[PDB]
DNA sequence: TGCTTCCCGCGAATAACG
DNA sequence: CGTTATTCGCGGGAAGCA
């Protein structure tokens, strides 16, 4: 088909027939088989660009707006992503939002229309 | 070398099904 | 609808890049 199996142990691994990259999960194999197969388009509804990944496009999209959803809660500052946050945190803060305690706050996403998460109320 | 985007397990929200 | 299968948002480390 699209992939074959792999048994280890007790642990059942997917890997790609193209690729030979190895998933746990069966769905993410598909998610990450678009990108050989280019079967599903997610196009930008802003510009040109096209993603193999749903996701990788609605993070080209928010850049595209200008919100900012990831709010370091020592001083205020908001950030476009993980990433800023995480690092404005740890170099201005000199603290991790990996362990425990909440760090930051992700804002739910309001400068265009996707899934929300009852957790970010 | 520090941004920048990619990656993938995990599971919540939604869709497709019956 | 209830009950499933599907989609895809998220963290945070990795990989890419100039
Ligand atoms: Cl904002
Ligand atoms: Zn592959
Ligand atoms: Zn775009
Ligand atoms: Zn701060």
């Amino acid at each position: 088909d699209d992939h074959y199996e792999l048994i280890v142990d007790g642990r059942v691994y997917y890997i790609c027939i193209v690729c030979k990259r190895s998933y746990v999960c069966l769905t993410s194999l598909r998610r990450h088989f678009n990108i050989h197969s280019w079967e599903k388009k997610y196009p930008c509804r802003y510009c040109e660009k096209v993603f193999p990944l749903a996701e990788y496009r609605t993070k080209h999209e928010i850049h595209h707006t200008g919100e900012r959803r990831y709010q370091c809660l020592a001083c205020g500052k908001s950030f476009i992503n993980y990433q800023f946050m995480s690092s404005h945190i740890k170099s201005v803060h000199s603290q991790d939002p990996s362990g425990d305690s909440k760090l930051y706050r992700l804002h739910p996403c309001r400068s265009l229309q996707i899934r929300q998460y009852a957790y970010l109320s």
